[PDB]
DNA sequence: AAAATGTGACTTTACCCATAACTTTGCCGCAACG
């Protein structure tokens, strides 16, 4: 899981700052919890690619992008 | 930090259908005048 990541970074030759920010993203939990607001349907989707739940704040402008990325 | 869910069982006007009930009105006779 980590050796493949390192080889991917080496192949793309990502700078130290970029790899650091990527590791911070892949380690840190989401910054804010999704709130429904007032006109947005919010919620969770099971991403089998990652294998975890992903939060979306809109089911007709952001969720379809999630399906595409899955 | 943020766009996308009204809905359906219940009740109510509206038109048609059949019949009762009073008023219309042409088709006929009958009395009166020319």
């Amino acid at each position: 899981m980590k050796e493949q990541f390192e080889q991917w970074v080496a192949r793309l030759q990502i700078s130290e700052a970029g790899q650091k920010i990527i590791e911070k993203v892949r380690s840190s939990e989401p910054s804010r919890r999704v709130g429904g607001g007032s006109k947005n349907v919010s919620g969770r989707y099971p991403s089998r690619k990652m294998g975890v739940t992903i939060q979306f704040e809109s089911h007709r402008v952001a969720l379809p992008i999630i399906y595409q990325l899955e």
